[PDB]
């Protein structure tokens, strides 16, 4: 849609106030922001299987209706995970080329799923028991555009190792994205929308992988074939090494100095996009985040050494 620029207000998945950027066409906003290097679409698929749907239209500018509550989230949240990668590592978009950021919500009928497809963000609302309308939590959403990132960068095959990192290096950025927006801070992963019944679980632990029963150590690593090579449980052992990185902490002996979370996501970014390849295994992310680290900091300095520890923390050299 063409028209002019505007800041509407709404209420989030959660209950909370948000300011939207939309755009007026005729007597009508959409939800289609112009302010960003990248535009934002927001859709609605009303239910149904079908994508990406139709624009999000509204006729005041004032998204507080239950039904908004998913869009609003999908919008602001979409936009504010392009804010961190421009602020930060001057990233336009995920093609580092200014490709439009689309969400469709209220997608299927409680559909406990949101997922990048591929080219587009598509989120469910949840059975109301498990989940939520996904779009509530911005870890979620950082989690999945990261994914949109590693397509355009390293292009980890989502299998074994290189599946385990990918969703890793997804956890590691969600997580970061949820610091940038100070939107509650914490490294457990779908907090927000995981259970909306029950309070203080989550969809898994950055900081204490077991506490839901995934791999802190690779000795303790899912041998099979099930889920791509246990791809989202694997995860938990380059995620306790990024945890550890950034805040500090002793396991397994090794006792490691965290150097900030702003040094973390330099050292993955760096690494995921001028070392990392397809196949890249767990002792290869070692080598790479290694070599990443020397070049941001210098071979012979005190964040090399923590990278080299909190790896040797969780079992990889
Ligand atoms: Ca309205
Ligand atoms: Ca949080
Ligand atoms: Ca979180
Ligand atoms: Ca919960
Ligand atoms: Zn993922």
């Amino acid at each position: 849609v063409t028209g002019t620029n505007k800041v509407g207000t709404g209420k989030g998945v959660l209950g909370d106030t948000k300011s939207l950027n939309t755009t007026l066409s005729g007597s009508s906003y959409y939800l289609q922001d112009n302010t960003r290097g990248a535009t934002i679409f927001t859709y609605d698929a009303k239910n149904r299987s079908t994508l990406p749907g139709t624009l999000w239209a509204d006729a005041d500018n004032v998204f507080n209706a239950a039904y908004d509550a998913a869009a609003v989230d999908a919008h602001y949240y979409a936009g504010k995970t392009y804010d961190y990668y421009k602020a930060t590592f001057n990233r336009n978009s995920i093609n580092d080329a200014g490709a439009p950021l689309k969400s469709t919500v209220h997608y299927g009928s409680n559909y406990n799923n949101a997922f990048w497809n591929g080219s587009q963000m598509v989120y469910g609302d949840g059975d109301g028991v498990t989940f939520t309308s996904l779009s509530g939590g911005i870890d979620v959403i950082g989690h999945s555009l990261t994914h949109a990132v590693t397509e355009n960068s390293s292009n980890l095959i989502y299998q074994n190792e290189s599946g385990a990192l990918n969703e890793a290096i997804s956890d590691i950025f969600g997580t970061l994205v949820e610091f940038y927006d100070n939107r509650n801070p914490d490294w457990e992963i779908g907090e927000d929308i995981y259970t909306p019944g029950k309070a203080g679980d989550a969809l898994r632990s950055m900081s204490d992988p077991t506490k839901y029963g995934d791999p802190d150590h690779y000795s303790k690593r899912y041998t099979g074939s099930s889920d791509n090579g246990g791809v989202h449980t694997n995860s938990g052992i380059i995620n306790k090494q990024a945890y550890l990185l950034a805040n500090g902490g002793t396991h397994y002996g090794v006792t490691v100095t965290g150097i900030g979370k702003d040094k973390l996501g330099a050292i993955y970014y760096r690494a995921n996009t001028q070392y990392f390849t397809q196949s890249t295994t767990f002792s290869q992310a070692r080598a790479g985040a290694v070599q990443a680290a020397a070049d941001l900091y210098g071979a012979n300095s005190a964040e090399v050494a923590a990278v080299k520890q909190s790896f040797s923390a969780v079992g990889v050299n």
